[PDB]
């Protein structure tokens, strides 16, 4: 259908604009669509964009408004005090504000359906928020309607939640077009989707992302794809990548490069109330946080990330026990049986199963999946699948059989309940993963693993070395390998930190020389260097003119291959803000060659000061672009978790930087 009501290019100067002559009469029957494409790149803290009201006295809870915040959120309130009603649906983290310092044109689809008592919200071709009520209020049902308004609401005669901001475009339609009509609707995105619900991972929600540039020109993405919410482990996550062959314009179809099974891949609407938000997937195994680096020596990427045993996270991890027994010099990993208080059980060479308390092998071997085999048969176990159908969250068998594994709750054979990290291989450049292995303890028998850096290992360009930095109690600790992963040592870095959240990234200055920034507990990033290919480390420095939390947030650093200003260019992307995961910045710093300082020059603000930024990761393009692929909201907040399609890939050149 056509609209009842079109209209273009009003300008909301905390003014609103009567536009009741040329819509009231035209509004018929129950259900109506509006469409709207709106800028808002310096919003006041509350504002209502479109309001339907009685505005009479005594009438002031009488209205319908279409409103958005400066943090982002998007939402309806739908009210009608005759009735008794009072809706508020909304979603923090919706908008964009300004792209490469131009207002961005949001689209917006408010669909209200009488037939199916819903009420959808899509902006940017998202949809950010569908609820389903017992009792329907049509929007121009409203007791006494007498006015629509752009810009405020008005209520009693006077204008509330004024606007700043301007509508090019408005439409209303008399009915509740269908998701596909939808989305026919043409976008202005600035943005680009590499994991979104819906695709092949079926997780409807994702963190961590990150990027790395393939020697081919291919760019290849790793994510958490977290199936329980956006809560970190325990809860069900995998690792998914996506590739792009045509600097980024386009992205493959997400493969898995680590997951389990246990519980099914379930694509769940996860409760955003505050008495259900932090139920959590409880009894599968996951993986967290994974890291890329490609070999030169053997064209292999190679993959990490961490791993978590059956309702296991960094909350009740046991820190100390690797889940490894030391012998002769060799690490094997631990095992307990079905019924055993004690882990009697050792894995060893070719995966057999050994005894440690009679010293003799057993009939049970581990394939290379990690999957329990007796006498060369595979043995099963019952997956699970998770539901709110009561009012809470349950887990339950469904009927299906998948291979046993020694990370999983109803395995015979169980690891220790620690952190471990895995490493995975391809060969096709992220077209298919190798079955992940285990990489062994570097500090000791009985000290849990140490934690993967999310974001990119380092390949340094004279030799062959790979180095993935990991993180924990006191120091950082780089991974080393010179045989394309074959074989890893540690090179351990003091830090002036008990338990931080130390993720740290690296950049190669010039041949040898590495400086690893790193997330803090003091409000600033840290850095540290090495001039040795990663063998030892200089002591922590800070860097002014970039504000972080207390708790502070993953930082993405590279080196740029092209100079800018004559010099060699470092860029890091970061949140830049004291209060919260938002201002999100790439930070370009020029290397001084005397002393290799570094001069944090110009700033770049991917969008507003007040709009979410988090964990980011950010590449160099082939086409000497930038990548960047980031958490568009706050992942630390409580009030705004599980929130679908907010890992956002953009693609900007250096010009827009400068
Ligand atoms: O220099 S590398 O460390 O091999 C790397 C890629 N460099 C190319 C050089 C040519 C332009 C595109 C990027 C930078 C890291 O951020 C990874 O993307 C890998």
């Amino acid at each position: 259908i056509s609209p009842i009501f079109q209209g273009g290019s009003y300008q909301l100067n905390n003014k609103s604009i009567d536009i009741s002559s040329l819509l009231l009469d035209k509004l018929s029957g129950e259900s109506q669509t509006v469409v709207m494409k709106f800028k808002a790149d310096k919003p006041n803290s509350l504002q209502a964009l479109f309001g339907l009201s009685n505005s009479k006295a005594g009438f002031k809870n009488n209205y319908f408004s279409i409103f958005m915040r400066d943090s982002g959120e998007i939402g309806v309130e739908i009210r009608d005090a005759q009735k008794g009603i009072n809706y508020l649906f909304s979603r923090p983290a919706s908008l964009w504000g300004k792209h490469k310092g131009q207002a961005v044109e949001n689209t917006l689809v408010f669909v209200s359906d009488s037939k199916d008592k819903t009420y959808t919200m899509y902006v940017n071709g998202i949809e950010v928020f569908s609820e389903t009520v017992d009792t329907f209020l049509p929007i121009s049902n409203i007791n006494g309607i007498d006015k629509a308004t752009l810009g405020a609401v008005n209520r009693e005669g006077k204008e509330h939640y004024l606007a700043k901001g301007s509508i090019d475009e408005i439409s209303l339609f008399n009915k509740a077009i269908s998701d596909q009509e939808v989305s026919t609707i043409p976008l202005s995105n600035p943005f680009q989707l590499i994991f979104q619900s819906g695709d092949s991972t079926q997780a409807n929600y994702f963190r961590i992302p990150t990027l790395y540039t393939l020697s081919s020109g291919r760019v290849l993405s790793s994510i958490d794809a977290r199936y329980g919410g956006t809560h970190d482990s325990k809860s069900k996550i995998n690792i998914a990548t996506s590739y792009s062959d045509d600097n980024g314009k386009t992205w493959s179809e997400p493969i898995f490069a680590m997951k389990f099974n246990d519980y099914e891949e379930q694509l769940v609407y996860w409760p955003r109330d505050n008495k259900l938000k932090n139920s959590q997937i409880s009894g599968s195994a996951s993986f967290i946080d994974s890291s890329i680096v490609e070999d030169k020596k053997s064209g292999k990427t190679i993959l990490l990330a961490d791993v978590m045993p059956a309702g296991i996270g960094n909350n009740n991890a046991n820190k100390a026990d690797s889940g490894f027994k030391e012998i002769n010099g060799h690490y094997y990993l631990k095992l307990k049986k079905n019924g055993d208080n004690d882990f009697r059980y050792t894995v060893r060479e070719n995966g057999v199963v050994y005894n440690e308390t009679t010293n003799k092998p057993t009939n049970y071997t581990i394939n290379d999946k990690y999957e329990v085999l007796e006498g060369g048969k595979s043995l099963t176990v019952e997956q699970y699948s998770v539901d709110f159908d009561s009012g809470s969250l349950r887990e339950r068998h469904n009927g299906k059989q998948v291979p046993m594994n020694v990370f999983y709750k109803d395995s015979l054979f169980k690891v220790t309940p620690t952190n471990y990290i895995a490493m995975t291989t391809s060969q096709n450049r992220g077209e298919s993963w190798e079955q992940f292995k285990l990489l062994p303890p570097f500090l000791g028998e009985k000290h849990n693993g140490t934690y993967l850096c999310p974001g990119q290992g380092l390949a340094l360009k004279s030799s062959n070395r790979l180095i993935f930095a990991t993180y924990t109690s006191g120091e950082l600790t780089y991974l080393i390998s010179d045989d394309s992963g074959q074989t890893w040592k540690k090179s351990s870095a003091s830090i002036p930190f008990k338990n931080a959240t130390a993720e740290a990234q690296m950049v190669e200055l010039r041949d040898g020389v590495i400086r690893t920034f790193f997330r803090t507990t003091t409000g600033k990033i840290a850095y540290m260097t090495s001039r040795d290919s990663g063998e030892t480390w200089s002591k922590v420095s800070y860097i002014d003119g970039i504000q972080q939390t207390s708790y502070g947030t993953q930082v993405s650093a590279i080196k740029y291959s092209q100079l800018i200003d004559g010099k060699e260019a470092v860029i890091l992307s970061t949140p830049n803000s004291r209060s919260g995961r938002k201002g999100g910045q790439l930070v370009v710093g020029l290397v001084n060659k005397e002393d290799d300082s570094i001069d944090w020059k110009y700033h770049y603000g991917i969008d507003l000061p007040s709009y979410g930024y988090a964990y980011s990761a950010i590449t160099e393009l082939p086409n000497h672009h930038i990548g960047v692929l980031f958490e568009k909201y706050d992942s630390w907040s409580r009030n705004e978790l599980h929130l679908s399609n907010v890992v956002q890939y953009i693609d900007l050149e250096i010009n827009d930087l400068t």
